[PDB]
């Protein structure tokens, strides 16, 4: 059905902004994965069956949680997608294919479980992967996927190049662990701000990806307003199922995953813009000047939260509950 599809002429201008949400397009989403791979690196750059079958796979290997599920995966491939499109000849055509396939399968396999609970309940998965536990599996689970019959879209490629797209994949699901954010985003300043940052090194380079990444992952505080507290509702709805599972056990789960304290959710918002969100933009603009509109509506959705603070702005837009 994938391989039959034919994308709408008033979407080819809208899928090239930051800004653009395919929340209203569910039927279409493996369909514009297919266009933006196209558009990357071309029609002739991974062959079409293959790349059906995998996407297919990979959307069926998400579960219902209520955030990271397939739409979460597509939304974050079609951010990766508008960034390289803006950057094209800085990224090679392996780092290209590589990364839009990470951003796809990046939350590959999620259960709505942070690593925190999965090391304090001594999950399986935490007993196998000691840092990064479900990045470290959500890589395991798209090497599954590839190894998988007619799924192989890498198999025209040399070795040298085969493992070098596995290990552009491997990191760049590794750097959405947003723990090991800090750090790196920490290092590129301090490249950035001594003039040492070149992109012809590998060290470098593989940061500056970690960083994009991270700006994928989190792209929904760069979309309209209404998108943006609409994508919080599913952010927050599966924070608040983990802390309900920690009350079960007999366990306080911290405010930010404690339905009961929902009126923490404007200041915690603020918190995170302040000192995730702003600061993760503003490097990537530095580095990528680009992507500055990314940041731009960062900025626009943390004055919406301060508002929403301040009591000049009040979850979904409708007449009744
Ligand atoms: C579900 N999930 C999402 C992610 C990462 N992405 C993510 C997390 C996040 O955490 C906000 C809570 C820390 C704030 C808090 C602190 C105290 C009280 C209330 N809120 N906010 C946002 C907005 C856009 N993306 N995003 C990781 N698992
Ligand atoms: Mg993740
Ligand atoms: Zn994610």
């Amino acid at each position: 059905g994938l391989m039959q599809f034919t994308l709408p002429v008033r979407l080819c201008k809208e899928i090239e902004l930051f800004h653009f949400d395919i929340g209203p397009f569910e039927n279409m989403w493996p369909g514009i994965f297919v266009y933006m791979v196209h558009r990357s690196c071309g029609t002739s750059c991974f062959e079409l069956e293959k790349l059906c079958r995998f996407i297919m796979s990979v959307k069926k290997n998400y579960r219902r949680v209520p955030y990271h599920n397939w739409k979460h995966a597509v939304t974050v491939a079609h951010c990766m997608y508008a960034i390289l499109q803006n950057n094209h000849t800085l990224f090679t055509d392996l780092e290209r294919k590589g990364l839009l396939i990470a951003c796809l399968c990046h939350d590959l396999d999620h259960r709505g479980f942070s690593n925190s609970y999965l090391q304090k309940f001594d999950h399986p998965l935490a007993a196998l992967y000691s840092t990064s536990t479900m990045e470290q599996h959500h890589f395991s689970q798209t090497v599954s996927i590839l190894q998988l019959e007619g799924h192989n879209i890498f198999s025209t490629l040399s070795s040298s190049e085969y493992e070098q797209v596995l290990e552009i994949i491997r990191k760049a699901i590794i750097a959405t662990d947003l723990a090991l954010y800090f750090g790196n985003r920490k290092q590129l300043e301090e490249m950035y701000q001594t003039g040492s940052l070149n992109l012809n090194n590998q060290s470098h380079r593989d940061r500056v990806i970690g960083l994009m990444m991270t700006a994928c992952d989190l792209c929904s505080v760069t979309k309209l307003w209404p998108v943006t507290k609409l994508t919080a509702n599913d952010i927050y709805a599966e924070f608040w199922a983990e802390g309900d599972e920690m009350k079960k056990l007999g366990i306080q789960p911290i405010p930010m995953m404690d339905r009961d304290k929902k009126d923490e959710v404007p200041q915690g918002q603020l918190g995170f813009y302040n000192a995730v969100a702003i600061p993760c933009y503003t490097t990537l603009t530095q580095i990528l000047p680009p992507t500055e509109p990314l940041l731009k509506a960062c900025r626009d959705n943390l004055s919406q939260w301060e508002k929403v603070i301040r009591g000049e702005e009040t979850w979904i837009s409708s007449p009744s509950v």
